[PDB]
């Protein structure tokens, strides 16, 4: 599925990450935008095997499991195949476990390069939230 904005703000609102951790709503939509562009369908093979999955393109070198990444981990105890899902339940779920893991929205390359500091109020302006 691709999302459209302010769509995208209303679901992961109603999923629970508006201030998750402190993140306001604007932080996880922009982290999405240049994550996935708002496709949950979103894949992208990283240069040690390992695989980004689905709108927050989540890794499967420790989050999720596909049987193709030697050594890797779960935490988010799931198939990564879960994170492509136009439902995005499976992809909260595990971002929540992500972003509480130390260091917060950092985990997310895309959110650290071009989301933090700037004004991502601007994700959800105009949005029914
Ligand atoms: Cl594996
Ligand atoms: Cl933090
Ligand atoms: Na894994
Ligand atoms: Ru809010
Ligand atoms: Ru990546
Ligand atoms: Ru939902
Ligand atoms: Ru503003």
């Amino acid at each position: 599925k691709v999302f459209g904005r302010c769509e995208l703000a209303a679901a992961m609102k109603r999923h629970g990450l508006d201030n998750y951790r402190g993140y306001s709503l604007g932080n996880w939509v922009c982290a999405a935008k240049f994550e996935s562009n708002f496709n949950t369908q979103a894949t992208n093979r990283n240069t040690d095997g390992s695989t980004d999955y689905g709108i927050l393109q989540i890794n499967s070198r420790w989050w999720c499991n596909d049987g193709r990444t030697p050594g890797s981990r779960n935490l988010c105890n799931i198939p990564c195949s879960a994170l492509l899902s136009s439902d995005i339940t499976a992809s909260v779920n595990c971002a929540k476990k992500i972003v509480s893991d130390g260091n917060g929205m950092n985990a997310w390359v895309a959110w650290r390069n071009r989301c933090k500091g700037t004004d991502v109020q601007a994700w959800i302006r105009g949005c029914r939230l």
